[PDB]
């Protein structure tokens, strides 16, 4: 800010661990500030215009006055104001990925090297072949046996010195001396870029034979293990095996997938008794690789004319058998069931321009086209038939395998269309005596689809016991466009039960009121009995929904430091958590301060060094739990270059923890709203790094690019299903079509649900309580003004500002809205039709100031938005509704119609979104409980991490602990 323009603006030591301290002090030396909550210059208050006959306004320069209480008018006292939370993904700077994959970083040319004497050391010691095998090699003086280290020199400049591990020497009678070379990565070759220790090396599946003559020179490369208490190791003094050796050496201590991102254990592949001189644990694993994607059927069970029947086929390390269930993509196959295609449209008629000024505001929009629809979700399938052609001899083609299925319609697949997915279970299909035959190579996954009467628990059970369940009760016949139960020929028939490991003691930090919570707690991997909010009506939240855990109502810095000093209690009288106690480690630390993309300062740096973030990393370093989540807004992949990014990793590498990171997308995972989250995983050396989870449901993909550049190297995750997915997409309408209609201001803390659930959605979220209420499900209490604008926005699906008439308007405080009056000629806009001048303002002239009395008040359509309409793409979206078919935009902390992040009104009531329908967006259960005002529970809700999004992200947790041996 300038100076304080009628602004009513409302120890410093990082709690940390040597080893975090350490990572972070040696960036952005110094050697050649609290927070300030603004206001929302949007609600009706902000754009109150000084009145000039009070205390404030009279003591300020306009109206005659020293500038000395900087405080504002007292008729802009903003209800709204608050802290600019970092939660702001408001820069969609990665809206156009054009970048590969990363190259096998080592792929190239090699400099042949003019070694004068290279000569074997001992006798052969096999003959495979044209290959007879060495234990030692000697070249000019230097000695090189199998597990040594060499140096290779590429031919491009351009490129490192690659460093390599031999594991073999041998002699081809064909190619000469040779050597096999598994290539390290260097650490400024991975994510973490200069951020790493240059000594440091990482384990990669690269490989390749090679000539002894490239050799450059001989390397020591010791391996950095976990010590046998890596888990209390954390907060001790930095210690050291050896000067020489990790000092001064080069190390490794962990593997790295280059796509992914991925640091992970050392692999522990085994060798069989007939290469343990020639063994490459790189080889190994490409084999398992290449092998493991091979469309590949195996017993058979009939031998016909022209093809032969196979019992079952394998695919990416998946076993299909005939009766499965499978995926295929939209494209698979078609129904007979004709997709109705419209026609026509309204009876010719332009709008009434007098009526609607600001409609025209609409066109840009439109012509530049609307953006893509969510995909189809998958076809699905059950195989009839897995068969291979003919050879043109009479041998069955194997690398042609294809499957015969019965198709399977979606609710929404038959004449009844759309309309039938409101009320349906997601996971409802019908079977279909129609049948399709496909490449074995377009089927996408495996799934379990069961007639629902032959189950061995109801239908609920069954769901929510398993990935990829889907059912059926009927079949459909398109012919007769009837139903009618399925044939028996549809019904049924290394299995064993469902183990139950316990929950996971978990510290859960700048919890909030408890969304990741909730959901970890419902993957059934976890148990929060620690927790830290330092706003107060959140965490009286969290109290309220897990009654038996600790809740800390405080800086998380100072407790930190309590049991780092020994405390094992605080001030309060509570337990503080100790090594041991915590098994995982949750969070999102705020990134208020370093929110940009520009690079660190020298200043910006020193105190993001005593960040949120820092503080988390350290709490990670101390407690060493066996697995680590933090999760952010999507641009902490970005902020200040990806530094932020890169110095958390290196920050984990250092700790031994195995770590990842990913983008993810919430509607992918059953919620009506978009909404990116960055997601960085830590596991404990022993344990296996969890994998983010696949999409479950299909979203707009515009809203699904989760891709990231760092350094200009491209990551992306393990997620496979990037163009379908299992289920269809949620809406508006299954997020809230069953609520009782309020008012603007409704109060009611507690009312009935007047009403069955409607959708799946609905079901789910109601849960079943005995005595079912709905809460919450109040709303901010609008002014007359604003309040009439509202219910003058259309219903039609995209209405907004734009849309309003200008007219004339009682209000119901009783004074009158005027019309907008066009006083300036916009050369940009035009005029209207009738010849109505479109300016508001004097700026839309020829570089012109504005006249201050140009301002118009009270009136439906709001001045300043055409008043700055044209540099602000015409403001779409505000006082825009919500579309029963569409999602919401982030989930707003405090929705406002004229707020940027603002797309807020009820998709029919004239009013905006209540508490309860923002939780609905969230995924939150109807009994989850909120606590304080009603903005203080719109903060709560929007701040938090929707449950659907952790529950998945808990599942993938939850299949490393069960991996676990
Ligand atoms: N120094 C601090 N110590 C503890 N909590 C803090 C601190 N600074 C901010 N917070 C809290 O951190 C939270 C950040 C939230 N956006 C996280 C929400 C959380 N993942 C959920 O699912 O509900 C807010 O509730 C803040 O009030
Ligand atoms: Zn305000
Ligand atoms: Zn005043
Ligand atoms: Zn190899
Ligand atoms: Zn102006």
């Amino acid at each position: 800010r300038q100076t304080i323009r009628h602004s009513t603006r409302e120890p410093t030591k990082a709690t940390t661990t040597k080893l975090v301290y350490q990572i972070f002090d040696t960036f952005f030396a110094e050697q050649i500030n609290a927070f300030k909550r603004r206001r929302c210059g949007v609600c009706e208050v902000c754009q109150q215009p000084e009145c000039g006959k009070c205390k404030a306004c009279k003591d300020m320069v306009k109206f005659g006055g020293s500038g000395r209480s900087k405080q504002a008018c007292q008729e802009r006292r903003c209800p709204n104001m608050a802290m600019k939370e970092a939660d702001d993904d408001e820069e969609v700077d990665d809206n156009i990925p054009e970048m590969p994959s990363p190259k096998k970083m080592h792929q190239g040319k090699k400099k042949k090297q003019n070694k004068n004497r290279i000569s074997w050391v001992g006798e052969a010691v096999k003959t495979d072949g044209k290959k007879s095998y060495y234990k030692k090699v000697c070249i000019d003086a230097e000695t090189l046996e199998v597990g040594d280290c060499v140096s290779v020199i590429p031919d491009d400049s351009s490129k490192p010195l690659y460093l390599a591990r031999v594991t073999a020497l041998w002699e081809d009678s064909s190619n000469g001396q040779m050597f096999h070379a598994h290539w390290f990565c260097a650490g400024t070759d991975t994510v973490l870029g200069a951020t790493s220790d240059p000594l440091e090396l990482f384990l990669v599946d690269e490989c390749e034979d090679m000539q002894l003559s490239y050799i450059h020179s001989k390397v020591k490369v010791i391996y950095k293990a976990p010590s046998e208490n890596w888990a209390m190791e954390g907060g001790m003094d930095p210690e050291s095996l050896l000067e020489g050796d990790d000092g001064k050496t080069y190390f490794y201590q962990l593997w790295y997938d280059q796509d992914y991102a991925r640091f992970e254990s050392p692999p522990k592949t085994q060798p069989t008794e007939d290469n343990k001189f020639k063994f490459c644990v790189s080889c190994a694993r490409l084999a398992e690789m290449r092998q493991k994607e091979i469309p590949r059927v195996l017993e058979q069970l009939e031998d016909l004319d022209s093809r032969v029947l196979y019992y079952s086929a394998t695919k990416n390390g998946i076993l299909y058998r005939v009766g499965d269930g499978v995926y295929l993509p939209p494209e698979a196959f078609t129904f007979n069931i004709k997709l109705s295609s419209p026609v026509k449209r309204p009876r010719k008629e332009p709008v009434d321009e007098d009526l609607y000024p600001e409609h025209y505001r609409k066109y840009s929009d439109y012509i530049k086209g609307s953006n893509l629809d969510a995909p189809e979700p998958y076809r699905i399938g059950r195989i009839k038939e897995i068969f291979c052609p003919k050879k043109s001899n009479g041998r069955p083609n194997e690398t042609d395998i294809k499957i015969r299925v019965n198709k399977f319609y979606r609710p929404e697949n038959t004449h009844k269309s759309t309309p039938a997915s409101y009320h349906a279970d997601i996971n409802l299909l019908y079977w279909s005596d129609e049948e399709a035959v496909v490449d074995f190579k377009a089927v996408q996954g495996r799934c379990t689809v069961e007639y629902g009467e032959d189950l061995p628990e109801c239908v609920q059970v069954y769901s929510m016991g398993g990935p990829n369940r889907f059912y059926f009760l009927e079949a459909y016949n398109a012919k007769s466009k009837s139903f009618e139960d399925p044939p028996n020929h549809a019904r049924s028939p290394e299995p064993e039960i469902e183990i139950k490991l316990p929950k996971l003691r978990t510290l859960d930090v700048f919890s909030g009121c408890g969304g990741l919570s909730e959901g970890f707690h419902q993957a059934g991997i976890s148990d929060t009995l620690w927790a830290i909010e330092m706003w107060d009506p959140a965490a009286q939240a969290f109290r309220l929904n897990n009654p038996g855990s600790t809740v800390f109502t405080e800086d998380c810095n100072i407790l930190l430091k309590l049991v780092m000093a020994g405390e094992t209690t605080n001030s309060r009288g509570q337990r503080l958590p100790q090594k041991g106690d915590v098994e995982m480690l949750c969070g999102g630390p705020p990134c208020q301060g370093f929110s940009g993309m520009n690079r660190f300062n020298s200043r910006t740096y020193s105190k993001f060094k005593n960040s949120l973030v820092v503080s988390f990393l350290s709490y990670c370093d101390y407690y060493r739990p066996r697995f680590f989540l933090l999760e952010n807004v999507r641009n902490f992949v970005s902020f200040k270059r990806s530094m932020v990014l890169k110095l958390t990793l290196r920050c984990l590498v250092r700790m031994g923890y195995q770590c990842t990171f990913g983008v993810l997308q919430a509607g992918q995972y059953g919620v009506a709203q978009t909404r990116r989250r960055a997601i960085i995983l830590a596991a404990a050396p022993g344990e296996k790094l969890p994998l983010f989870p696949e999409p479950l449901h299909v979203f707009a993909p515009r809203a699904c690019q989760l891709s990231v550049v760092v350094d200009d190297k491209k990551f992306v995750s393990n997620i496979t299903r990037l163009s379908s997915g299992p289920f269809r997409t949620i809406t508006v309408r299954d997020t809230m079509s069953d609520l009782p209609e309020v008012r603007n201001g409704a109060s009611a803390l507690e009312i009935s649900y007047n009403g069955e659930p409607q959708s799946w959605f609905q079901r789910q979220l109601r849960g079943a309580q005995y005595q079912p209420i709905l809460r919450d499900h109040i709303c901010k209490d609008m002014s007359a003004l604003v309040a009439a604008r509202m219910r003058h926005i259309p219903l039609a699906p995209g209405s907004d500002w734009r849309d309003l008439p200008n007219i004339e308007v009682r209000l119901s405080d009783g004074t009158m809205a005027r019309k907008l009056r066009y006083t300036h000629h916009d050369r940009k806009n035009g005029r209207s039709s009738s010849g109505a001048l479109r300016g508001v303002c004097s700026c839309v002239e020829a570089g012109k100031a504005c006249d201050p009395a140009a301002r118009q008040f009270n009136t439906l359509i709001p001045w300043c938005l055409p008043h700055t309409g044209n540099r602000h793409n015409h403001w779409a979206g505000l006082y825009g509704r919500l579309e029963w078919d569409g999602f919401f935009s982030t989930t707003v902390t405090n929705p406002e119609p004229m707020g940027k992040q603002g797309r807020v009104l009820h998709p029919e009531q004239h009013r905006v979104v209540s508490v309860r329908e923002c939780a609905r967006s969230q995924g939150f259960p109807d009994t989850y409980r909120l606590f304080g005002n009603i903005l203080d529970k719109h903060r709560q809700v929007g701040n938090a991490v929707p449950p659907p999004l952790a529950k998945a992200i808990g599942l993938e947790i939850k299949l490393c602990m069960l991996a676990k041996a």
